[PDB]
């Protein structure tokens, strides 16, 4: 019936804040290459304050060169002595975010790391202080190279932790003078982090945040009793439609209200990364189209404003927050100042499904608030209204609610389905920018040279890694081939996910059926190593294993197959070819219903060999193993 919301015996705690995750993995695989005004655009609805998102927090990889979900995100030490501060595009979107907000809280985290690091083993904890030097150089370097102030750092995302090395990153950090920077743990379940936390006093010492991945908002009582802030520090995953927006608005409230969390962060940021690879769209919103420059502003950004944009990291919780009588929820905050935003919440049940966790079924109906200010809050008497409804109508501003009347109290009639806020802050804005290109299909004829002497980022555009990573490379000796595409991973890294025993890289359109597919290419590694092209490549990410289509191997050993599978278990053809190492041959594969056929420089190698169909997937370039080989002059012909 009636809700107290007060502040006379006190607040409840502190607001640390609403974010997202880049990466885990490639998710912002395909912004980097948008065109402007686009990019730039996609970067305000995402970080600019009082315009649409306006995220607290932005959690990125620290890549690791592993496959890590959608991809692989490059690691600034491939090798040992190897360091580079200016691979992959974590850093560029870490500054993008900071020049909107200034303020905004940086989180890093491992997903996977260099299998140098392992030496001979695929396990971090070898050797500890070798891991957190890893670690703790991707910091500085933040610092160093691109005046990034890094606010936290993990441990190794959903796998198991280490005691001894979560005490040797924080002794090595302070080494490094970075007693600043703050550590999370574990970045998996509540156990064994919150008992162990309980059980050892330096342990305790040296962790400042206990995040859990996917809570279902609740927590446990070991973390209620370490006194330390909790974190949903991974959530939603969830298909960015209405009822994506509907998990994210209910969980946003109930994180606090059932599990004490003061902050949760979303994986993932923007859905850049081809659909078709696993979770696909899967963020706040979606830009999966440098190519036409479209992108959706998904519903998600809009309930993310109705707390970001009227929070700040630093507000406190009321202690009067809770469940409404008829279902849904509510949540107040205020910055000491005499501000207060309160967010209501009444999702259905059918219309809020998470992936994780599923929840039993539950009754929301209409239903009348009363709300009575108290303490503090009983002098305020005007209150800006931000409406939005789920099935639609986003984020639109009502007429003021007014006070005056000295009972410091207001009523609201609800339905499902719904968010208020309610709030003293006037500074609230629906940011909009013109809508942007129609949706239009990667391009059915498409080449790259990749002759770029100074490029922005360190791989060609729309070429997703799922296994190995591509980069590239200037030769000099080469006048031909100066500027090419280069695999550099030369051995397996600690894996987060099963990465294929082959590198790969993707590119082009899940539909396509019809494709030529041509590339020059050239085996470094005499006698053993091997290069192929592809087509109808038709899974990546997790399950880059499993992936199947037509794959155009030759090897340095005087030979070619061609497979219906990545792990080339299943021949179709198979035969002898003049190639040797260290040299530039041209391959073409061409794939049309049943049959397909294969070329090299230009001469018919096998025709007319059957093929699986229907089926269908993208194009693709990779090695055997783990081993150098350089690409150039790709080109790809397709019908969709
Ligand atoms: C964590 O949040 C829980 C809410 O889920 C708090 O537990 C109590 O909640 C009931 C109603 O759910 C209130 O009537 C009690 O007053 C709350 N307890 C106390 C001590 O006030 C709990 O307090 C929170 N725990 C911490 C450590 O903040
Ligand atoms: C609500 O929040 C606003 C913004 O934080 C407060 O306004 C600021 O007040 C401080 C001093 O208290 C000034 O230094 C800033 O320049 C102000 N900024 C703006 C944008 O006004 C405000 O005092 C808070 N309280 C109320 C009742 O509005
Ligand atoms: C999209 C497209 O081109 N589809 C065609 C299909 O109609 C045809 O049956 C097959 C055999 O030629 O080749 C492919
Ligand atoms: C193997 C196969 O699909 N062949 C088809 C053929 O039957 C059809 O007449 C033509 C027109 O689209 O496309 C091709
Ligand atoms: C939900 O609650 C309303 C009002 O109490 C009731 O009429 C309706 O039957 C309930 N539905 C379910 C599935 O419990
Ligand atoms: O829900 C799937 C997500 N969890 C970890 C992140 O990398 C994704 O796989
Ligand atoms: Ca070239």
């Amino acid at each position: 019936g009636a809700y107290v919301l007060d502040d006379s015996d006190g607040l409840g705690r502190e607001f640390d804040g609403i974010g997202a995750v880049s990466g885990g993995g490639a998710t912002s695989r395909l912004l980097v290459n948008y065109p402007e005004p686009y990019r730039s655009e996609i970067l305000d609805y995402l970080f600019k304050p009082n315009f649409g998102a306006s995220l607290h927090i932005l959690k990125v990889e620290i890549g690791g060169d592993g496959q890590t979900t959608d991809g692989t995100e490059p690691s600034h030490m491939h090798y040992e002595l190897d360091e580079n501060y200016f691979r992959g595009y974590e850093w560029w979107l870490m500054k993008e975010a900071k020049k909107r907000n200034p303020d905004i809280i940086l989180m890093g985290l491992p997903w996977s790391f260099p299998g140098w690091l392992g030496k001979g083993f695929s396990w971090p904890y070898v050797n500890l202080q070798l891991t957190a030097y890893y670690v703790v150089r991707w910091i500085l370097g933040a610092k160093h190279y691109h005046d990034l102030d890094i606010d936290y750092i993990g441990i190794w995302n959903e796998r198991p932790f280490d005691a001894n090395y979560i005490k040797e990153l924080r002794k090595m950090l302070d080494y490094q003078g970075l007693q600043r920077v703050r550590i999370i743990a574990s970045d998996n379940l509540w156990e064994p982090i919150s008992s162990s936390l309980l059980l050892d006093q330096e342990l305790w010492k040296v962790v400042d945040v206990i995040g859990a991945h996917y809570p279902g908002t609740y927590t446990v009582w070991n973390a209620k009793m370490s006194g330390k802030k909790l974190w949903s520090s991974e959530d939603f995953s969830t298909i960015n439609s209405n009822v994506g927006a509907g998990c994210w608005s209910r969980i946003l409230n109930q994180n606090y209200i059932n599990g004490n969390m003061t902050s949760t962060i979303a994986w993932n940021l923007v859905a850049s990364y081809y659909e078709e690879l696993p979770y696909g769209r899967s963020g706040l919103m979606t830009a999966q189209e440098p190519w036409s420059g479209h992108y959706v502003v998904a519903s998600p950004i809009w309930v993310s404003a109705h707390t970001t944009q009227f929070t700040q990291p630093g507000w406190y919780y009321l202690k009067t927050v809770g469940h409404l009588e008829k279902g849904g929820s509510y949540v107040a905050l205020t910055d000491g100042l005499g501000n207060l935003t309160i967010i209501i919440e009444t999702m259905s049940h059918q219309h809020s499904m998470c992936i994780r966790p599923y929840l039993p079924y539950y009754n929301v109906s209409h239903q009348l608030a009363t709300f009575t200010l108290k303490g503090s809050l009983r002098e305020i008497q005007e209150l800006q209204v931000w409406y939005t409804k789920l099935g639609r109508l986003h984020f639109k501003q009502l007429d003021t609610l007014w006070l005056l009347d000295g009972s410091g109290s207001f009523t609201l009639e609800l339905e499902e389905d719904e968010i208020f806020t309610l709030t003293t802050l006037t500074t609230g804005r629906k940011g909009s920018y013109p809508p942007p290109p129609s949706s239009k299909p990667f391009p059915t004829n498409y080449k790259d040279d990749f002759n770029v002497e100074y490029p922005l980022f360190s791989e060609a555009p729309n070429f997703a890694d799922q296994t190995g990573v591509f980069e590239y490379y200037m030769n000099n000796e080469d006048r031909e081939h100066r500027f090419t595409l280069r695999q550099v991973l030369n051995q397996r890294p600690i894996t987060w996910a099963a990465d294929a025993s082959s590198t790969i890289s993707v590119i082009g359109d899940h539909h396509w059926t019809n494709m030529t597919v041509q590339c020059d290419v050239y085996i470094e590694t005499p006698r053993s190593g091997g290069v192929f092209i592809a087509g109808r490549v038709n899974k990546g990410g997790i399950l880059i294993r499993s992936a199947t289509g037509v794959f155009f191997w030759i090897f340095a050993n005087g030979s070619y197959r061609v497979t219906a599978d990545l792990g080339g278990w299943i021949t179709y053809a198979s035969g002898h070819a003049d190639v040797t190492a260290k040299r530039w041959y041209t391959l073409t594969l061409g794939i049309k219903g049943y049959f397909a056929f294969g070329m090299l420089n230009g001469t018919i190698l096998w025709k007319n060999v059957r093929v699986k169909y229907p089926g269908h997937g993208w194009a693709a370039i990779g090695t055997h193993t783990f081993e150098f080989a350089q690409f150039d002059n790709f080109r790809v012909e397709a019908a969709r």
